[PDB]
């Protein structure tokens, strides 16, 4: 329009973009910055970065740029793409993207006034700590941190207004708690110019029914089904097989998680100490099967059982877990060799009446460590799940 | 031509790209917009996001580029680059590329009467939610959200237009379904004035024949595999070897499913409830291949046949499955030798005896954990399977 | 030199770089396109995107950048850059790239006449549909469209050249077979002038001796291995872990080759059909190995074998076979338990015989088990591959 | 402000930013050059290549650039972009990135005497040598060399100032030790001039909580987990399984780790000869099971135990690891039947003594073999551990 | 400086950049270019791909940049950035990045008599054919070809310097034997102009301690395990387990390599068919096995051993390897019970001499192939590993 064209030739007219707009140079120009939170988009723990959505809010008033209304009926706001006008060069400080700035340059909406407003989208990539300690049940505080890279106190005073979350996408995995902000001053040797900044730190608590689901139960279950060495029978041959191939799937478990987890050496994972322990019950339940079936296997002639071993396992351990213990010159020609036959059946007997005490005692040895170590499993496994803080809201939160 | 030189010349006097081009300043300024659907390229459901080629298509009327043709005979239409005409900034909010606007910067076509088009491409990459309650049978609906950034509704009225798909390159993994559009107008904490936009929805059916051929079958020639154990004789010893290896090759399986889907906390998938079943029951199998090993190496002389187990399994289930039960001091010294060998044979006979009644208790429980097996894996398989909706069409669709 | 700067002065003046260079504005301007194909850089199957090493060549003719030689005795020839001089706005209709345009922007060269030729090279990449049929024994067609995007076919006259391939670099992996062209013009929902565009169809075939070495021989092999279970005899057991393994592995190959394939649910690939035909095989074994396990270990005094599996076994199929078929009161109390003691003996014999003749039908049935499942798998393997188109050809020109 | 405009006016007349901003010609310029380390984001040990967060810091005194502060009473410092003024052409000549210089184009603030600031901040990846001899008790030393391009000793005069970590935010996995500079002008083919230049060595030192728990102790535990096998008595058919499955779970221990490290070839690393003495152990103790299984089953009649066997092993060893020992006319017709049973019992019976002597050697074998490979085992696990000269420093810190 | 500021106001007065500063037109401009590497990123077989560090040495005369020293006391050398002064366009010719150039653009250095240099830095990823028929013992040829896109012979002459290895780093995997270059012309069908190229060949050798160390060595170990089956006394029965889990380990180790080589159809790879081989004797081993289960567990009435078996295995065999052969009325129905138990136990006897000789036949067979199979991997393993060229230099260079 002609009064557009008018005021468009007008405002530009000695207009510097490298001049601070302010009435009084002496004084500082207020510059209010916000945050506006769409989604989060990827939490990465091996690199130990965040990627957000975010609109940027940075509203400040321009001296120059005003003009009246009533000259210029139409018209009531302009517009003005980067590189035309002043803007503030506010940047993000933990910034992990290859170009330190990931803002999209939009055009600056100016009033009537002399009100600007800066509404710059973008996706930031930040680095933050990401604590694994008590992995998955695990709530994070990322940080971003915002503030003019040249401009001081004197010249440019940063204002802080609340986040908003007012169409946020809710994620999948995360659980926003909420993002609360702060406006901190530094105060450099030099001067005395407070240093405005502002710093938002994101707040977001992780749903576990994925995990629960997928790397937690089914070790639980295959820990489980590793007890069952001390049920089978020795004479069927297969004690070892099972307990080694439980130890190989537990490894792939391991490498599973490893694959996903920060080679960070500050804390040692819970489950890292799960997987460890599960691994440790396998071994000592294989070492113990090795015992038994060195027991059920023993020569009958030798050696002879100990005193103190028959007097702890085949009485005691009995009572205790209530398992019945088991159980005419040629006739004199004659005679001799069939009573060879007959001491030999004897000497058979009494070799296999020697068996069977040993059998007895690597069964007894193995209900009694069966009962041990599902024991220790139940209350490993509960203690190890149960130390981690707020496991009771997770579980109540996500499986209910 | 001497006639598009002067045109040229005449057509950017006095011209601001800045301005919006209408005749009277109070009045908003129509744009219409549109898409044009080319290709589905990518759906990465971890990551979730979604990557289409599109032509976006913008048409409206600048009123300082008309002319009459009878002056300048040759030329009818004029084309402007980037930088020199006014264009509307549409952009994508849902964009989850890194630069936030991913489009390539053509030029500008334009009526000699002031209709200029604008239909610039680019490979879009939004960010949608998807659900894999109900994979491999899901269907997804995405959307993209385009509008202007810094222009109000009481500058340009956005008008939709429906979608083109007259061009639409099939792909080999989704359906498409439609594109329909809904424009809105929203309010923003920035401002006090309506912002229009256009939304169009796009649906996607995913062909299950790759997924079932891939996924489905093996899982259930594998789960059927597993039930050879209850007919593998209890003589051999192999039968726990057969059941950690089917465990073995369906824990792979799941990990290989696992590293294909979001991590999300929301729902529990179709696939990941199958795979649950399928754990469960040759886990189970695995705990009845034990008892029956157990059943069938039991000592003689070392406890009877309770008369509860007796009744249920060699009396009333055999009956079921119509199986069968198997079946002169010379002299008298001579005599007590062969009567105290007799007397052992006799010994030994019974005590055979008792072991032949034991493995026959064996078999029997070894078919009856057999058939009730299988008829729970087929009713697990075929309720999970026939659970999700649509499931009917998509097999139709994909198979005859 | 003073004459070429002289006669860069001159060019310059009064020209505009956004006016079409043609003496009459009424007619077209024809503009010659053709290709220069250096090297294909990878076929992405998972994708269906290729990634070529190209020149684009255009050609046309320039009003206004015309000199007499005679005046500039020096220069013959000029070179204007990127943006100073009319260029026509050829680009990848069907592009795969984030940047819709990967043409590196060279310098123009100019005739003495007003002849400009461009040559800008590129590393284009580009969605082609690949069909995985018959992998690995298919031909490839992907195809690349060029033309103008705001030209109609009334100001710019395509026309096509035939591609040169005197630089190709041959490629390990692909044959090229050849490169036509053809020129089309068509019809957009846009606007009502016809658009011109020139396509360029790759024709490629896939190079088989790595594919092969490394994915059929071993299959091949490893299928012939398990066959190998036949020849076992029953008394070690291992038949079960034999072929047990052999499906592990057998799955671990299928579910590696499963991730160089797209998801594409069009058709049941050759490889595909290839490893579900040797699963079914495998599974097929294994039940057959524990049928014949059951029979090697069946009960004496269980229920002899029916008159029809007697004449069926024993009779027909051993003699197809070849296979022979194995095989004083005092004194009165001595007497009986003698007696009884050669009783039991005869009873223990009679026993034995009649394991032994289970013993043989087992065998028997593991050799006709052998013969057929070689059979089979022979028929099978040769039909599938010879199935496929082009199997000769790619054969006696890959492996000869 | 009316002083500001007028001061941004007349600084940049006659302004030339290629100028270099020197009272004299004929005298170099100063500048001073620093670093600001932030953190340290990632070390690749396949790729060698550093990522860190850093600010450089460069000042120097500007001639043109000077105003008197009373005739310009609020302005005191001005502050000009990228272009408008003379900036030096300093880059890190050891880069990684795709683009050879990786710093943000950020703002120079200038005094009212002339004195220039410039804080670039950036993410920057350098290629440095990795040592991976003592993986993973090793320190690295990476070097960033930063110098001017085109400036040569007689025009920039660099002068390097200490680094600053007072900004440095801790890495879990590398804990540093310092970053000293050093400044030092070298000759180069090119030219005749020295070009100075400034390096900072960046040491560091790895944290070895992580690996130590995920790599080292699982692998002592499965080694030591594979010394159960001369445990196992041989009547069982389970020690070739265990040994092979121990071989198996390391063989892919190993398979991670070199997935893990470089394909660097100077050196042999510490987890590498580590992996080897374990591969050597398990081996050497599976053929020594395979000695002592054939010991096991030797066929009497088939062979006589050696004198020198005999006395090395059945007496010295049996001393040495203190194992006890294990060890009418028909009245003719009878009596020769029954002294032919007897003989064939006597025979019997001598044959089972000569089995039984052969068992107790493969014992004696076994437990000899068990008490040497542990002795190895550890001796080996302690040397190869021992080595690293920081051991006792990763023990003392990560550990402790 | 005032005398630098007037010089430079005045060199670029009636300056143009488009035309070569040649003070006579027809004369060709003589440009020298060199090149100087820095270091060998990465070499990447899959993709054929070489990344390098390099610095692009061009030298030319430009007629228009001359002054006089006593005229500017204290200016000896002027520099200039992109777009201001003539810059020759040369390129690499067989680039694989993205963006065609990957050249960073510093200044220009320009001496006082016009003597102009340009060391632009930059990382390079170029395509050359990388063999693998000898790996890992290779030799590796890489060209890179430079030269002007848009200049003739009349335009500028490419003159060659040698290249600069100076400051070249080692790399710890490749070893660089030289850099050789040549300046080859090309002569066109219409004009009488060379068009100089400078191409530069880049001759690199594989380091083989790490690929030796990793590779070689673990599959020959385990190649010399699989052996010992024939060592294992077949009543263990485990040979089979042994033999199928080497198998199937050293899958994983040939689908291992697989995954990081190219998938190039010109020739066999020596790693490949050493694989192919080791494969190949472990199933041949496996079978070998089967045969001798076969012939140790045959029943005594299956047959007869026929007699070519018997003069060979008993006999010659046998005799060549040394081994030795292991070797009233009740007193007549007392006769005749107490008989047939006598003919019982000599029917027993005589039916266990056939098993025997079946036995130690099936010894004389383990034993044999054991001897075969030992000389059969060590040829095999030795003519492959010594076919490769240079396999000497290699392993002198690496492991001595
Ligand atoms: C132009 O836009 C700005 C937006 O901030 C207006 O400033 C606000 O105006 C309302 C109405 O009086 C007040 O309630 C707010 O307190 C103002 N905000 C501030 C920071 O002052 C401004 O008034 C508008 N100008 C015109 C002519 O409408
Ligand atoms: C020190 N600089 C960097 C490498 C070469 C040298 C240089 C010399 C002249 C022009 N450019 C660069």
């Amino acid at each position: 329009g002609e009064f557009q064209r008018k005021l468009y030739k007008e405002l530009v007219k000695n207009y510097n973009p490298l001049e601070r707009p302010v009435a009084n140079d002496s004084q500082p120009l207020t510059v209010y910055f916000s945050l506006s939170l769409l989604q989060i988009m990827d939490v990465d723990e091996k690199n130990q970065v965040l990627t957000t959505n975010i609109w940027l809010q940075m509203s400040w008033t321009d001296h120059y740029l005003q003009w009246n209304v009533s000259e210029y009926p139409g018209v009531k706001t302009v517009r003005f793409p980067d590189g035309q006008i002043w803007k503030p060069d506010i940047l993000l400080y933990n910034s992990a993207d290859e170009r330190f700035d990931a803002t999209f340059h939009t055009n600056v909406l100016v009033n009537s006034s002399g009100h600007c407003q800066y509404l710059p989208p973008g996706i930031f990539k930040s680095s933050c700590y990401i604590d694994v300690r008590w992995f998955p049940f695990d709530v994070q505080h990322c940080k971003l941190k915002f503030g003019s890279w040249s401009y001081g106190g004197w010249s440019l005073d940063l204002q802080m207004q609340e986040a908003d979350i007012s169409g946020y996408i809710p994620n999948g995995e995360w659980d926003l708690v909420g993002i609360p902000g702060k406006r901190s001053e530094r105060f450099y040797e030099c001067c005395k110019e407070p240093y405005p900044d502002v710093t938002f730190t994101v707040t977001m608590r992780r749903r576990t029914l994925y995990y629960g689901l997928n790397l937690l139960i089914p070790c639980v279950l295959i820990s489980a089904l590793a007890l069952l060495v001390f049920l089978l029978p020795a004479d069927s041959g297969e004690k070892i097989s099972l307990g080694i191939t439980v130890l190989l799937s537990l490894t792939v478990f391991m490498l599973l998680v490893a694959e996903i987890m920060p080679a960070t050496s500050d804390s040692v994972p819970l489950i890292a100490q799960y997987f460890a322990s599960t691994m440790i019950i396998v071994g000592l339940s294989v070492v113990v099967t090795v015992i038994v079936l060195q027991y059920h296997h023993h020569d009958p002639d030798g050696g002879k059982m100990p005193k103190w071993t028959r007097v702890i396992l085949l009485n005691w351990c009995a009572w205790f877990l209530r398992m019945k213990r088991p159980g005419d010159p040629d006739l004199a020609k004659i005679l001799e060799e069939v009573r060879y036959i007959a001491n030999r059946f004897r000497c058979q007997d009494e070799s296999e009446a020697v068996c069977s005490e040993w059998k007895f005692a690597a069964c007894v040895v193995d209900r009694l460590c069966l009962m041990a170590f599902s024991v220790f499993t139940i209350i490993c496994t509960i203690g190890i799940l149960m130390s981690a803080p707020n496991f009771v809201e997770a579980v109540s939160k996500d499986f209910a």
